[PDB]
């Protein structure tokens, strides 16, 4: 048995189940149906995405589903999040109920958009990505979150184009074990916290540094054919990604800042904000 919260709480008959939505990357998700979520009007649908347990189901499981939908509430609205938007918790499974991102991933909207061997994203757009996504964090941040997993599969697309940061609510790790896609996410991790478990907004903007690598190579794999160890020895070295092509010195020298030795002097989310506001203002649509 559950508490009802009735700041969150939506009655069951006003959630309409659909299609599971993607390939399970944020656990047991589906498209639904939420009627009258806002009490102007209660006659209004509005397309959400609903997260529930699987059938074999723990009551770890459970108290995970829990913890997430409690960080939700504490963290708040920002237009860069994936939002909580209500929940079904009594009488029944527990159902949490969040923003709807209907043009998938931001590795699968990059991919989709690449020329040919939907449409596509000038140098603008490709800029303006980054800016939301750094954005988003920047919020999170304020509200002392850390990620620990920030790459373009854990940013969602809407239908207008808003990216929108996921698997915020989450606190854990297998260096070993593949994505969906077949990636390994000790690529987007930084050595403290690959070799120290020392996770901060540091080592966040680190993956923020792939991410942008990421938007920049629309979709790009970091290091293809790269095992953990090989990986190991790269970081420990010094190692650094080449320069995507169609990217400028400016946002090459903004991955490297990003993937500072030390993390003390990496720039801040609040940094990256202001420099990429600066550059979106200066990067040609034209192209
Ligand atoms: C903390 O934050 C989260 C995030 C979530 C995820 C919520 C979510 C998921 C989606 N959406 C998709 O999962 C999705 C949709 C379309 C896709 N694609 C597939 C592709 C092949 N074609 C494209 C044209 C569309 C691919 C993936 N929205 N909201 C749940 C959650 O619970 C508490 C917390």
């Amino acid at each position: 048995e559950l508490p009802e919260d009735p700041r969150w709480e939506l009655p069951r008959d006003r959630l309409v189940l659909g299609k599971p939505l993607g390939e399970g990357a944020f656990g047991q998700v589906v498209l639904a149906e939420a009627i009258g979520l806002d009490k102007d009007k209660p006659n209004r649908v509005t397309k959400v995405a609903v997260k529930m347990l699987k059938s074999d189901a723990t009551e770890k499981d459970l108290s995970d589903l829990i913890s997430e939908m409690e960080m939700m509430k504490m963290i708040g609205k920002h237009k860069n999040i994936i939002n909580l938007l209500g929940a079904c918790t009594q009488d029944g499974p527990l159902y949490v109920i969040v923003e709807y991102a209907s043009k998938g991933n931001l590795r699968e909207y990059l991919q989709a958009r690449r020329p040919p061997g939907e449409e596509q994203l000038s140098s603008k757009d490709l800029v303006s990505c980054a800016y939301q996504v750094a954005r988003g964090m920047e919020y999170l941040a304020s509200k002392k979150c850390i990620h620990r997993d920030l790459a373009a599969r854990n940013v969602l697309v809407t239908e207008d184009n808003v990216m929108k940061i996921a698997d915020f609510g989450l606190a854990r790790i297998d260096y070993y074990k593949k994505t969906t896609n077949g990636r390994l996410p000790v690529k987007w991790m930084a050595p403290e916290a690959l070799f120290d478990r020392i996770y901060t907004h540091q080592s966040d903007v680190w993956s923020f540094g792939v991410l942008l690598w990421e938007i920049f190579t629309l979709g790009g794999s970091p290091y293809p054919g790269v095992p953990v160890e090989e990986l190991f020895k790269l970081l420990k070295e010094g190692h650094r990604m080449d320069k995507p092509s169609n990217c400028t010195n400016e946002l090459y020298m903004m991955m490297r800042d990003c993937w500072h030795a030390v993390p003390s002097q990496r720039p801040t989310f609040k940094q990256l904000v202001e420099d990429l506001d600066r550059i979106v203002a200066l990067t040609s649509n034209q192209e």
